[PDB]
């Protein structure tokens, strides 16, 4: 037993991480086969980043301007192109550590692991959720751009995020690996704002089921509720609407615990209206919303990756 | 900016993890050079585990009884010995992925990363602290024994924990890599209990400094306090005494923020006496104690590992 915010083992991604320097900008790149992917704002100077014209900036660049460091071995860039907000640097060497992979774009409410990197060297790994407002609550300092987010399924790494910037509230914005931003953000150094967030209701319910599985039962009740009546309470407390597909997705957890989904909704209702009255759930005094039903099933049953 | 519970990149440890099966017990082993380390209770049957005599049990074993799986390659065991509560299985192949390493034993209050493993395959990575009562609040299911805890310093893996068992409160107990248990626990299937825990005061203060660095300031005050007067409050709320060495260790964070250590103690005092009044600190509604001053400095400055 026990329930922890758990990242995927990072080894497969560590072997892909490189350093990209151009001018006086250094960031991280992702090296897969013979391409290095990195944020396109590596081509920017300080006065470029205020409102850059990246097509103009890129045509003025040369292959030799891009210094790519794979550990202590320099990678010769032999071609370069832009795809949306990422650069694709063609190098003369295929990464022998290239895992099997996919470029996927995730939905708000879904989670992934971030391998935070500086100077092409991994620093730490942690779990993030894509917020409903398309930001992520990460831990990123200068130099972390090009760090990626990913999930692992069996032996296959699904890359879903590349880091680009921090917003004024201290949350983080970036792209999928096709270079398309999550949310209404641009890689331009100009006042942008996240936009109002909501709590991921289906995830809170999943975490309540994790708690029950692990012996925390004090918030359970005999009460039940209808889906419609629950959603009137959810809307008031700035929670996302719960759909019938959410109910269906929670089915396995409901069956394992023997607590009907709508019964757990009644419990969440009371927690929302009453608070926790000094008690905790899985070591938290807040309702936690960055575990998906999948995350709970993985951890509370024991899935691995090879 | 941002502050997350962050584990070390796990790649170096992933390359060491193997499957050890003996009889109908399967667990994980740690393969370094030509030795596989694993919990000695792998030699136990169901009626053995109730109160086993491990020396008797081991002399009845043969090298060929130990099936070691390194991925899809079988490792031939050529010798075996017991060291305290771990077994050392001598194999005919040195692990070519052996990182530089050390076997260290950590102190209560210190943190480490756990690579949770099943059937020799890594499942997830997360950060733990050694509680004052020598337990850890982990996430471990059947089959996870032999998973290790570690820190990484530059290129060197300091192994500090091997997982052995869960206690009746759902917390976890294990050994250092010399096979010596943390705390007053034995690898015997008989009623044991954790013993009363305390909150790691110096870590809470470190986390309060992390919060200030990241813009959370509402708990700050003009008040100050003496170390003695603080410790009278700490004792009441079941917090560990703060020592002058703790104050010294917090010096850098104090200097970065410009908040004297004893001033932050005055803030913690009010938080302990008043609670949080509906507010949060770094996304938590509880005072968090599993970040060390080192952890805060690493994350809020950007140290990597190669
Ligand atoms: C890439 O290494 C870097 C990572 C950020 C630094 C601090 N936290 C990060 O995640 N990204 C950037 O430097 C981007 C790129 C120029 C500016 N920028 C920023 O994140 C700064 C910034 C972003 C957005 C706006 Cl509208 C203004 C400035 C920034 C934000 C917050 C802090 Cl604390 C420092 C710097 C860019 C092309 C957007
Ligand atoms: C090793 O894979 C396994 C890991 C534990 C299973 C559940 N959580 C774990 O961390 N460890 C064990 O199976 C140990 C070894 C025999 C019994 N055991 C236990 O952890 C069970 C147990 C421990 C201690 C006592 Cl006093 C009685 C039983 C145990 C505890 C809790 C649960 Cl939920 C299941 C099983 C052993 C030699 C101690």
């Amino acid at each position: 037993s026990g329930f922890r915010k758990m990242a995927f083992p990072s080894g497969k991604v560590e072997g892909c991480m490189v350093q990209v320097t151009c001018g006086t900008t250094t960031l991280n790149g992702l090296w897969l086969d013979d391409v290095v992917y990195c944020p396109r704002h590596v081509i920017c100077t300080s006065e470029d980043m205020l409102n850059p014209n990246y097509e103009d900036l890129l045509i003025r660049k040369s292959n030799h301007n891009f210094l790519v460091q794979a550990g202590n071995v320099q990678l010769r860039v032999i071609g370069h192109s832009m795809q949306n907000c990422v650069l694709k640097l063609k190098v003369d060497t295929a990464n022998p550590k290239t895992p099997k992979y996919k470029f996927v774009r995730i939905q708000p409410g879904q989670t992934f692991s971030v391998l935070a990197c500086y100077n092409g060297s991994p620093s730490g790994v942690y779990q993030c959720a894509m917020r409903p407002n398309f930001t992520i609550k990460g831990s990123f300092l200068n130099g972390s751009c090009g760090s990626v987010g990913f999930n692992i399924d069996y032996d296959c790494v699904s890359f879903c995020y590349m880091h680009h910037m921090e917003l004024p509230t201290g949350v983080h914005a970036g792209t999928d690996l096709e270079g398309n931003f999550y949310g209404p953000f641009v890689d331009r150094q100009t006042a942008q704002a996240a936009g109002t967030d909501t709590t991921i209701t289906v995830n809170v319910l999943a975490w309540l089921y994790a708690a029950v599985i692990n012996g925390d039962r004090w918030f359970l009740n005999r009460f039940t509720t209808t889906l419609n009546d629950f959603n009137l309470v959810a809307m008031k407390y700035n929670y996302e609407p719960l759909t019938q597909d959410h109910v269906d997705i929670l089915g396995p957890l409901s069956a394992q615990t023997g607590i009907a989904v709508l019964d757990m909704c009644a419990s969440l209702k009371e927690l929302l209206q009453n608070g926790m009255n000094g008690r905790t759930i899985l070591g938290s005094a807040l309702l936690e919303d960055e575990f998906t039903p999948f995350d709970v099933v993985r951890q509370c049953s024991g899935v691995t990756f090879q």
